[PDB]
């Protein structure tokens, strides 16, 4: 109990209450699809156009104003005023555009699934489990299981990883460091093979081939050079002269990453072979980051309680490296939060 | 498409998307009794202290350790580092400690609940409804109704009420400029009575009548000077001297307020007299109110949607008061957020 910073805590307080509806309006904005109207009419748009063309009720004009007056201030929209209130892309909602080069918005769709997102009320009962993933304590099943039960999910899902692949993947085929002289190279965890056929289509004569599990796999048609092979990377990986690790390190607890980092020691070390492993992930790193830029991978790293995850900074994955048997490692950045990690055995 | 200021519009939408874990952690601290815990410590309390309080096992400690120092970056913990790290409570967090002089933890608890906080995934239906609130589009029946049919509802939203009364309500009574004269008084929408029993303690020769749904006032009682009567303010309201009005309109659109106006310029003009009515809620005002202060009253505006709600500014008031019919109004500023508004028939 202190003076009138009790008005200014409660703010605070307040701020963060409601903060799920800065999420919410801009799901709202996203299956309104507003963006792409705005896009599509080549100018700022006004309020009424908006509406006419959502067909919203009369009673509920006034709500989509608030909406997109809310949205503004955040910085989703430009508010623009003469004879009516006008509403602009900003840098922000073009990531939400449709063909734009990098479209973002199935990331907005996928995460705020209300199951999925959802699943964060339950952080309490989650903290209590000894082996339990949040995801696992909400959804009856691992992650993995899931996707494979319920297709609407595993396209969700594919969309959303799909989402911000081309600037990875062009940002990784343009590091020669990490190809040349390879003649094979083995995508851990590969999906539907998007990183590899952009690394096929730049390296013609690289064998590539795509693991992933059986039903990730299961029909898929690879071509000249590029193959795919199902499996369990916890059991046996294609030997290769290196493993990519593309987004699967982060979503594994410590002991889990050891499991799969020695899987791919073997894949590169067979036939008295010494091969390496390429990682991309994100590398925390307090001093030498943008404050902007750690808070984000801070936000990135609790928001890993879904699958036990982790967003590491070096020193936490030095001390996976070492005690996997790696020898030495080198990290380069590789595109927006990313980093390219070379680990050799 | 620009230059990289695309990784800069990245972050920005990702802090959006991700809002929701704001809201969730600080569920997960409350429902955890961290706030109590310290307290209850008397200093800073060490992550070793608290994991061995809270009893988690220990897969889940560095999770509790990346949850804290995410709501301390936040505002809700102070780090304290010597031999350990240490948290302790701030000004923000204080505010979630029983017995504390102002408790808003049942108003976090209340608001996010998983029905009522996950009713905002479908801001998009409710858009393009005609007459429904948002939470009749997901609950299935308006949120009185509902309340009176899920008790466990019922206590949360009573409790949560009533975490700031004791100060509106004492900044109420404080107001002589409300009460000189008045013999009789009607709070409308009173509830279970809070805010009469501080009336009638201040003045005791003051008839006070607490006015609500039959449901929420049966089996009270009252006592000298103080009385409960149950019935639908869009039908008849009670005579009296005046009428208060304390945080009802703001839960009702335009229409339905001038209902309610309406019954009260009738309660207070019976028998020739010339009463007044008197309303506690927010008045939106962006060139005098401090930007942050104007920030919360507009996100409260947004989250209104719940139930066709709306945070009026003085020209939104203005016009509803002409339009029911009173002749001037008088607004005052009341404690925190809320101001104090008379209206004169
Ligand atoms: N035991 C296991 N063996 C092999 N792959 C696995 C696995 N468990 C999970 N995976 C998978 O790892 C994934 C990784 S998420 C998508 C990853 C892909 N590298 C990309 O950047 O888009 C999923 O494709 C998933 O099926
Ligand atoms: N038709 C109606 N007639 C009378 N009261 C009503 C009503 N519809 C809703 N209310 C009520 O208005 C409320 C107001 S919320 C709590 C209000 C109280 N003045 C306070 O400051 O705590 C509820 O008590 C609710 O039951
Ligand atoms: C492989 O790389 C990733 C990267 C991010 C995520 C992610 O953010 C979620 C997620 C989190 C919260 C939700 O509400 C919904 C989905 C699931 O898997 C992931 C896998
Ligand atoms: C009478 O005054 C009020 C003031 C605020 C609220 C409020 O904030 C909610 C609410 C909003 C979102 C949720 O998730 C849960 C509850 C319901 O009724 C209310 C009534």
């Amino acid at each position: 109990r202190k003076p009138s910073e009790i008005f200014k805590a409660q703010a605070l307080l307040y701020k963060h209450i409601y903060a799920f509806i800065d999420s919410m309006s801009l799901k709202w904005a996203v299956e309104m699809n507003i963006p792409n109207i705005i896009q599509n009419h080549g100018k700022p748009i006004s309020l009424s156009n908006l509406v006419s063309i959502l067909q919203v009720p009369s009673s509920k004009i006034g709500n989509v104003r608030r909406l997109m007056r809310y949205l503004a201030h955040n910085g989703f929209f430009e508010i623009i005023t003469k004879e009516e209130e006008s509403y602009a892309l900003t840098v922000a909602s073009e990531l939400l555009v449709r063909g734009s080069d990098l479209c973002l918005a199935p990331m907005v769709e996928c995460v705020l699934d209300p199951t999925l997102s959802g699943s964060y009320h339950e952080l309490k009962k989650w903290i209590y489990e000894e082996d339990l993933t949040l995801f696992g304590v909400t959804l009856g099943s691992g992650f993995w299981d899931f996707l494979d039960k319920n297709p609407e999910y595993n396209t969700s899902f594919n969309d959303a990883m799909a989402s911000d692949s081309k600037l990875i993947n062009l940002a990784l085929r343009d590091c020669d460091f990490v190809f040349d002289g390879l003649e094979s190279i083995v995508d851990v965890g590969g999906g539907t093979g998007t990183t590899a056929k952009i690394i096929c289509e730049t390296f013609p004569k690289l064998k590539c081939i795509v693991f992933d599990r059986p039903q990730v796999v299961e029909n898929l048609s690879g071509s000249n050079n590029l193959t795919y092979v199902g499996g369990d990377m916890f059991t046996s990986i294609p030997n290769a002269d290196a493993v990519l690790l593309k987004y699967i390190l982060h979503n594994w607890t410590d002991k889990d990453c050891l499991r799969i980092l020695k899987k791919c020691k073997e894949a590169v070390t067979n036939d008295g072979k010494r091969g390496k492993v390429t990682i991309i992930d994100m590398v925390i790193d307090k001093k030498k980051d943008e404050n902007q830029v750690t808070q984000i991978k801070l936000l990135m790293d609790v928001n890993m309680a879904c699958l036990n995850g982790k967003e590491r900074n070096e020193e936490e994955w030095k001390k996976l490296f070492i005690e996997a048997g790696f020898q030495h490692y080198k990290i380069s950045p590789l595109t927006g939060f990313l980093s390219l990690i070379e680990i050799y055995p």
